[PDB]
């Protein structure tokens, strides 16, 4: 099996949220990943996986599950606090059969505190920690950044960092441990830049009035003549100037870049410039440029972008394109993900692992 | 030093944005982090760091730098491809002093290809891979989700994944390697769920017409009577039902939760309901609920939320509140971050690290 986590044995207790994402990625990098589903798949998030059936409420299922967990490096679960404990799969029960296990717990709210048993989704976790208030235009109610920021970026990604951090520790202590990964904590670290900039007076709580939230006329999208969009990220003055020259606008006839009092006027000027040609024009004009102008591509167009193609960011599956693993490694490269491996019997897996 | 990454040694080549975030987290979890800045020169993103200065262009600076790297486990750099090579700090130059080193390269576009030399920011990397198009209301131009998805989510965090995964490989091979972390890549995997759903007919390229993009009336924010907001995320029909009841609305007077054709009509009804009372009213009503309704708090209000306070998600620092390390660990717990360690001289670090 190809990649830098060849060897690594992962047991994943089937649940819904980010937990699979973290499991996918480990598999992506060549880890051995067995997911225990209930008895009762076309979801491409389940790639790089062997699937097995096991009723965990049963006595037979609990026995066979605890066997797998015995000869393995990592467990992932994302049930509410208490569920694994009441199943007899909790940390303590697991430590008894394998004190080398990395016990990874994917929740939104964390293992303790007043919200810990409340149901929720991505949007709830980021509602409470300030993130969601800060996404959107100022004349508009906040907008969910899909579920990128809580479930994945501040969620699964931190589960992964915790796992692999713990595996490092285990090389120098012999012992596993519990990784407590709460979306509400991870997302807060994800946005640590804003918390820092707040302290230096460099970020306000006013939505859509900051450098990075769409309030800066030079960090935003613009509609073009065809109704499609470009992105502009010309923060640095030298890139901004480049952007102006390519728009045919003369810097002396514009307000200063960062006179925020005149951003309305500046947005007016850039809006008229960008609206006078279609998106593809601007893409071509600003190719190889440092203007920080790129076409805003829809999912369907991504397979035609030269830089996407030539770097093999995507690979083909049934039902269409999917992203190749990330990041990349020089010696032990990852490899094209395999589909999910149709129900193995949990027995046959136990044979396979010693 | 406290945390699972005790005595990981990390050399950070000063740059902006993604790379330092990665360096911060490694430090946060107790790795030993040395940041070589420029002699040219209170960003709390530089916490859990020792800082040293060194013109990397001078002959001396390049030797001192290569001497650190030789006594270290990880190198982080976020310059354009080619820059470290030219300076003579490139992968090959480093694998001469240290076949064990993990060489971490943090870019937007990646190491090769048409755009590899092009300047950019977060908004640019996510513009090219479908992400930025998918964000915002349908009657409005896409809005950048700050720089959370490219720089961090799809950026630093994939660098971290790659660094730590490469340390695991280093154990059954004895050798380092190059980790190539491109934001256009990581953010693509970050959004794998949407690529998945696209394939099964369960996500459109149409903006604001999806389950998770704000189009669904049950997965969106709502304005309250006081002009503050609540978040609703009642995807599962049982949570939604609980939500309706708390709203005082009779399910059988309302269109189906998942008749997309009628979402604007459903939304009109929920909008009126939520408008009728202020935010804190809903927050109390829906406490301990599974209605998936939460107050949308502004940063300044976050220090007053019980669930925040009780779990110590934040610590106070000189200025204002800062996030505590994540994730958390049962045994080797992270400690509260230390401010940045004033301009150490690179020799002092070299004594301390074996010698």
């Amino acid at each position: 099996m190809a990649g830098p986590l060849s060897g690594l044995r992962v047991v994943e207790l089937a649940g819904i949220g980010p937990g699979p994402h973290a499991a996918m990625i480990l598999g992506d990098l060549g880890a051995d990943v067995v997911r225990i589903d209930r008895p009762s798949s076309r979801d491409a998030m389940l790639r790089n996986r062997r699937i097995v059936t096991a009723d965990l409420k049963s006595d037979q299922g609990l026995e066979l599950a605890l066997k797998l967990i015995a000869k393995a490096d990592v467990l992932i679960e994302g049930y509410r606090p208490g569920v694994t404990e009441r199943l007899g799969l909790g940390p303590e029960e697991c430590a008894k059969v394998n004190d080398r296990l990395i016990y990874a717990r994917m929740t939104g709210w964390g293992q303790t505190g007043p919200r810990s048993q409340q149901a929720g989704h991505d949007i709830n976790y980021i509602s409470l920690n300030g993130i969601l208030h800060a996404i959107g235009r100022g004349d508009e109610r906040p907008v969910p950044p899909l579920n990128l920021v809580g479930d994945f970026g501040g969620g699964s990604m931190f589960l992964l960092v915790g796992i692999l951090a713990a595996l490092w520790e285990r090389q120098s202590s012999g012992k596993g441990q519990v990784v407590d990964a709460a979306m509400v904590d991870g997302s807060s670290v994800l946005i640590q830049m804003m918390w820092a900039m707040r302290a230096t007076g460099m970020w306000t709580d006013t939505r859509g009035a900051n450098m990075l939230d769409g309030g800066a006329p030079y960090y935003d999208t613009y509609e073009c003549a065809d109704g499609r969009y470009v992105a502009v990220g010309a923060i640095e003055p030298q890139f901004y100037a480049a952007m102006l020259a390519g728009l045919g606008l003369d810097a002396a006839e514009l307000p200063p870049q960062n006179d925020r009092a005149r951003w309305p006027e500046l947005r007016a000027l850039l809006t008229e410039a960008f609206a006078s040609h279609d998106r593809d024009h601007w893409g071509a004009v600003f190719a190889n440029s440092d203007a920080c102008v790129t076409p805003v591509l829809a999912f369907g167009e991504v397979h035609n972008e030269p830089h996407i193609i030539e770097r093999n960011t995507f690979y083909e599956a049934n039902g269409g394109w999917q992203p190749m693993p990330a990041p990349r490694f020089s010696r032990t490269a990852s490899s094209q993900p395999r589909p999910p491996a149709a129900t193995i019997d949990i027995e046959a897996v136990l044979t396979d692992w010693d």
